[PDB]
């Protein structure tokens, strides 16, 4: 194990083994600033930036002064590793530098309870992949049937689409049920009204570090050098609006009304201890998508739902990121194979995370099986899709011996449509 | 009219006055300028000349490296800026004409300026509003009987595009590598795209946005449309075909999308507005508007290949061939609460008229490579060859003057 001079509860999401990056502000200071979570506190990086005396950061301390993590993300792995090593030393229970500097320590730390979290970065482009095999299979069965579940290209490339960047909001942001066009009756023209099949989608997403030049693909051998860290994501969906609009150009308004992400970006370095061998792929992908480097992660995911009249939230999904068929390396490589330029701060999501066990399906569309099964949310109460006032909270964590690497919350409450 | 000499056939008379971002050899810093004649009026140099109610306390927007903040100010600010510019360029407010010291610092020639992207595009969206285009593609994919999909006549279908790869006119475009499936009975192959194509489009920039969760009523849609630019949505058809179902165009589009530098203000385009195309069935009330918002903009596309001395005009079309208006597109885009932001770019989708000479893509012009396009000098084309340069131009014809868009050019580089 390892210990910080800052007290850390055994089940805390933020032990010294984690050290996630976030943007926060406080009642005392409205300026959004970069911080690192440790225990129940936040270490203000702008206050201690002068302590980053290493080669990679000494002339780049200004990145810790920014209102977003973009510049830090754009520095690259040498900088990330140096920052992490510095923080591990400084927060160490045996290191005196910060521990014994009473005045520095006083203005460098703030309680997480006092902080308002903001989006970690300015996202230039958001991309949603569709890499969970059971998810695509489930949707396939409902749409086409048991026999033609997966479409021809699924096993050959990590299919994905460009999402809406503007509507990616931080955990805690209320999400209003969307108005739009839908076609409930095929024998009648479409109608305008409030979404009737509001859903959540359990996902995880990673931020891009240094980008690639316009026109220059990122070789899969170098893909890992561009992955900064991860966050939890709830890709809120309006299924009825989506179904009517999506053919042939893809998900659009049924997705863009809101997408929530957790605030704390857990660095890839903190997740490496939980890496496991990649799933066997058959057919074997083309050479450009082939890599031996293990890059599949054992991250326990959970989703709870709490109706406005409920006192206790019901856990409706227990899944794991290790189910994913295509890795983040294959996704990033594929995303740049044509020359597309990924940039620092870009966000690439996994797609709904569903395992084979029905208990691990990552969307109410799957859990209620298209509204044909009731989801048990605690006696006297059931659900098919989201009701106004419902709060959905996604959490996740890696379990180590005597410690865990957690992500904090990815929450949102449904507000009534303007109807 | 204007103290700056303006050739009659100029794209930039005093009736145009587009906004753009430029830099020069003497000053590499991207700054805002307005095209007039063959010159550029540096707005950062004359920012103090905007003394009106809407701009006097916001002159800083003309000091920015992008037009976002100016776009974000809204219509009252845009109208005032235009009026100030028109008065200054006519000597009615003789400050600029007579102040030699200022004047010599305010103007620079377009020929020696380096143009940049007009704004930082937070989100790019590509609509599919040209009926003949959708119909042609439908005929090629499904057949005439199932040309248009069920939802086409009911809503302005569109998809989120890739913002990062939107490049300014003149940027070389690399033929993309990717996966293709030339033989459905065999696995996909990896290689250089073989069906490289262009797509004639026009796009508008968003002004003030709307708050997250708050739709923009169609009645107010016109208040959020800043101006327009030409666009070439480069496409790798064979890569696109294999990847697009069911999530949409992806790598077949994101390797590059070119736009012209000069943003023509909507106010400059109003004199060329024409009646909106009759829609049957009539759209749902939220998409209804009687205000005419269809525009007569002549568009032209040329192609010049390696070894060819002259470019051949392969397409002559018009922006008036759009079934769904920009007002309906903007409204539909925010109906669910999605927050449009200053600088966002919403494109029309490939523009095609009913006449084959007006089809906006080589996919259509060569009808899926079944017809050879005559590009002159004894040469033909189905799809783009390495070395081919495509240049899109556009203009509105007024009485004695024309509102032009400059160029939206790009040359194809061999695959890496
Ligand atoms: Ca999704
Ligand atoms: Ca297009
Ligand atoms: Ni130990």
């Amino acid at each position: 194990g390892s210990m910080s001079f800052i007290p850390v509860a055994e089940d805390s999401d933020f032990p010294i083994q984690n050290l996630p990056y976030g943007v926060f502000s406080t009642q005392s200071n409205p300026k959004p600033r970069i911080g690192v979570a440790i225990g129940d506190q936040i270490l203000d990086l702008s206050v201690i930036k002068h302590l980053f005396t290493g080669p990679a950061l000494s002339k780049h301390q200004h990145v810790f002064d920014e209102t977003t993590l973009n510049n830090f993300m754009g520095l690259g792995q040498a900088a990330w590793k140096e920052a992490r090593a510095s923080l591990q030393n400084l927060l160490s229970a045996s290191q005196a530098r910060l521990r014994d500097d009473k005045e520095l320590r006083q203005r460098a730390f703030t309680s997480q309870a006092s902080a308002t979290m903001h989006l970690p970065a300015t996202i230039g482009d958001y991309t949603d992949f569709y890499s969970s095999r059971q998810h695509a299979t489930n949707v396939g069965i409902m749409f086409r049937g048991k026999e033609n579940a997966l479409l021809p290209n699924w096993l050959h490339l990590p299919v994905g689409y460009h999402g809406r960047a503007s509507s990616i909001v931080v955990s805690g942001t209320p999400i209003r049920r969307p108005m739009g066009q839908m076609r409930p009756d095929n024998s009648k023209p479409p109608v305008y009204g409030a979404c009737r099949l509001l859903d959540m989608e359990l996902e995880m997403a990673f931020f891009v570090g240094p980008g690639n030049r316009f026109g220059e693909p990122i070789p899969i051998s170098k893909a890992h050098e561009h992955i900064f860290g991860m966050v939890l994501m709830n890709d809120w969906s309006a299924r009825d609006i989506q179904q009517w609009e999506y053919v042939p150009l893809g998900p659009f308004l049924g997705k863009s009304f809101g997408t929530t992400i957790s605030p704390w970006v857990v660095p890839m370095d903190a997740l490496m201890p939980f890496v496991v061998p990649n799933p066997k792929q058959d057919p074997k992908p083309l050479p450009y998508l082939c890599h031996s480097q293990p890059y599949t992660f054992d991250i326990n995911l959970s989703v709870s739902l709490k109706g406005e009249g409920m006192s206790q939230a019901a856990t409706i999904c227990r899944s794991n990121f290790k189910h994913m068929y295509w890795t983040m390396l294959q996704q990033l490589t594929h995303h740049s194979v044509n020359g597309c330029n990924l940039r620092p701060g870009d966000l690439l999501a996994s797609g709904t995370i569903s395992g084979s066990d029905p208990e691990s399906f990552g969307s109410m569309l799957e859990l209620s099986w298209k509204g044909t099964k009731a989801i048990d949310v605690g006696q006297g109460q059931t659900r098919t899709f989201l009701l106004d006032g419902d709060e959905v909270i996604i959490t996740g964590h890696c379990q180590g011996d005597g410690y865990r690497v957690g992500f904090g919350q990815c929450a949102g409450k449904v507000l009534p449509a303007l109807s």
